[PDB]
């Protein structure tokens, strides 16, 4: 009913003359000041300098200059660097750390003409499926202010779902792009590993970006905005999709995991997307002899994630992992990556839940081991849900989180579409085709 | 002169010759010329003739592939199902691979026929090609000098005209140095742009995840570009450079930690001068050129760790995983320093190595080795600085024929371009050849 312009639609209106870049900037500033009160998503604001960049974009528009995102207002996850703006990752010690240079993703998007109004909220250390920190506060889900907006790119997904900005960009090392888009019912693409540069996504007061597991990708409300943002930010132009329809598509449907569980409403929602593809000409399978050991994957992924997040350091007394043992873990990862290369020889995509349930209620327990989730009235471990996102992060494959529907309480349910490595554009295309199939 | 890889595929698809005829003609050139050279040390001629007969059947079905029926060889470190992969070790001579490597799969899918594999040093750890399993490869321009390493057999087979295409690996110049010694074309690719799946250490599934790259080797720049398009993880950005006019070239004939021949210095200077006459701008210094003396030191400390798999001699303390993560951040800092350098320059022109092909050496320790630079003795291991920038920075580096020294040994030029501009390095190289032939 209530609808906002997409990133491509905004650029088309500015290039045509329906509106100016300053009008689009001021319209988004209005939506932020009007709607971010109960949501607390756009926690870093640079509206004055954003209006100056929109006035410069209209000068280029008047100089007949045309760029794919010229004048389009947007925000980015607070973990990305913007010159003049702070980068804190939620740490109070790092709230006065002001970046001196823009991040690569910001440079790429600015070079396409985008205007950055500010940065979206995050949890402390980007280490939660929530968005809460002592510098900015807590971000609330626009669909139910009592539930989490997700994390670590929760402020990004909440700003999108509330219609404040049409485009965003987040990071993902343990679902931190797919889970926020799942909780807020927006579009988020976990990209292929090493496909987009993490330069500028630095830990505060360093130049260190994660060299393992972590990926940065676009977040939006339309698959076309995701595809344009991917082409603007990738290290090289990635292969465009040649999938024209769902006929002939090979889909592996997974509604269960050896180490975690999913809602009945979640299972029926993912099963409904697969059925919409079968009626559109696709073939869907529920088992494969080439599906890797997901129980070993999640175990090997968790052991690597904790080492990457700890920078190889160990608790006092505990012996650290050796460099030789780390090299052995990378060979274990590459062994799993090829196991998925063989799986993706018989299947075009994996359809599975993003997470086992919808957005959970706000939690003040920092320890994931002291948390639990309600799966159809039952008590389930919280951290075990990392298995739903382990395949794409540990295998490196692109994974799309796209809106599928909502549960009985109105909380969005998203679908995870996993395709083979470097087929990010196929994950976007299959997702757009799933949306068409579900709207018929 | 021999046919190139593209010319061979064009003659097979046109009907000038068949794929079995091209296979048998390359088998003939190998058996006729590899006697004093010893480059094609693993031979699969029987199964190669069966694959050429299958290519001719596809050719007769109007099927057309870019390398359909083209006979070639690959460096012995690459896996081919049914063929051994030993890396020169006697302990690994009976290690037969069960599946083809990724590069071999890509090239076979483009229609290439693999006649065999080219010689290597033990452990791929020398600028020579000699091992107890196959013997020594000799430079086709002077059988007393090294053919290069670690992909020396590949460059020697190309220089002798046996096969039109080859593929090697490079962690310390092992693609550029062999092509430099034999006067052929070799592309050190951008890091992580081509998969090393199948380039496994014998009897493992472990491929180097740092510094090392695999790239094409040929005698024409156009053959390099086709093989790159066939083997890269994704189609890489094609070059839009049409001529040398307007090109920004940083000419480097000196290094803070090593030296170059006077004939080498004049050869690289002659390539740079040919570009100025074609409209290019050439500079001899840049305030944005990183500290090459620190680069080689940080690269050498990382190279030794990668080659040792993090292990340390007894008594010596190993490098910690935390310290390793810091070394990767030190590497990325240097990579961004080159991103700024390549904002003012399109390419770096510098020597591949400080001198031409050296005489066969039996000293395993590089610290006990030396090189003859214009009558003087210069350290051997210090020459790693000529190849350190591209490997440690990740940039693509092309080794292309420039000429020969006074003794007839080839001198090649190293063309370094920015990361992911592999096709620009090939294009600038092809344009350097045109300018020097005028």
């Amino acid at each position: 009913a209530m609808s906002e312009l997409s990133a491509i639609e905004t650029a088309a209106a500015i290039a045509g003359g329906s509106m100016t870049a300053l009008e689009a900037c001021d319209a988004a500033i209005a939506r932020i000041e009007q709607r971010d009160g109960p949501i607390n998503a756009v926690v870093v604001r640079d509206f004055d300098r954003a209006r100056d960049a929109a006035k410069a974009a209209d000068a280029e528009i008047a100089a007949a200059v045309r760029k794919p995102l010229l004048g389009v207002p947007m925000t980015i996850k607070e973990s990305f660097d913007i010159a003049g703006l702070p980068t804190s990752w939620g740490f109070a010690e790092h709230a006065d750390h002001i970046a001196t240079a823009d991040s690569l993703v910001v440079s790429r998007l600015k070079a396409a003409g985008a205007v950055f109004l500010g940065k979206s909220n995050i949890p402390v250390g980007l280490a939660d499926w929530q968005s809460v920190n002592p510098n900015y506060g807590r971000t609330n889900n626009p669909h139910d202010h009592s539930r989490s907006a997700g994390g670590s790119s929760g402020g990004a997904a909440a700003a999108l779902a509330a219609g404040m900005v049409p485009l965003e960009y987040g990071s993902d090392i343990g679902g931190s792009i797919r889970v926020p888009a799942h909780f807020c019912g927006v579009w988020g693409l976990k990209t292929t590993f090493d496909a987009v540069s993490l330069e500028g996504h630095y830990f505060p007061r360093t130049d260190s970006a994660k060299a393992d597991l972590s990926v940065v990708g676009p977040m939006a409300r339309t698959p076309a905005d995701l595809a344009l943002a991917l082409d603007i930010t990738s290290k090289v132009p990635l292969p465009q999709s040649r999938i024209a329809n769902l006929s002939g598509l090979r889909i592996l449907l997974l509604t269960a995991h050896p180490e975690t569980v999913a809602d009945s409403a979640t299972i029926s929602a993912v099963e409904r997307a697969a059925a919409a593809c079968e009626a559109s000409g696709a073939t869907v399978a529920t088992s494969s002899p080439d599906l890797p050991d997901l129980s070993a994957l999640v175990a090997d992924y968790t052991r690597m994630l904790l080492v990457v997040l700890a920078r190889g350091l160990a608790p006092e007394g505990t012996e650290p992992v050796s460099l030789n043992a780390w090299y052995a873990m990378l060979d274990d990862q590459a062994r799993m990556m090829r196991a998925f290369d063989r799986l993706f020889e018989s299947f075009d995509a994996i359809f599975c839940p993003v997470l086992g349930t919808t957005a959970f209620a706000h939690s003040d327990e920092p320890d994931w081991a002291k948390r639990s989730l309600s799966i159809d009235g039952g008590i389930a471990p919280f951290a075990a849900q990392l298995g739903w996102i382990s395949m794409a992060t540990y295998g490196g494959m692109p994974a799309l989180s796209m809106p599928l529907g909502a549960d009985g309480n109105g909380l969005p349910i998203n679908l995870q579409i996993i395709t083979r490595n470097w087929s990010d554009h196929d994950a976007i295309r299959i997702g757009a085709l799933v949306a068409e199939a579900l709207d018929r």
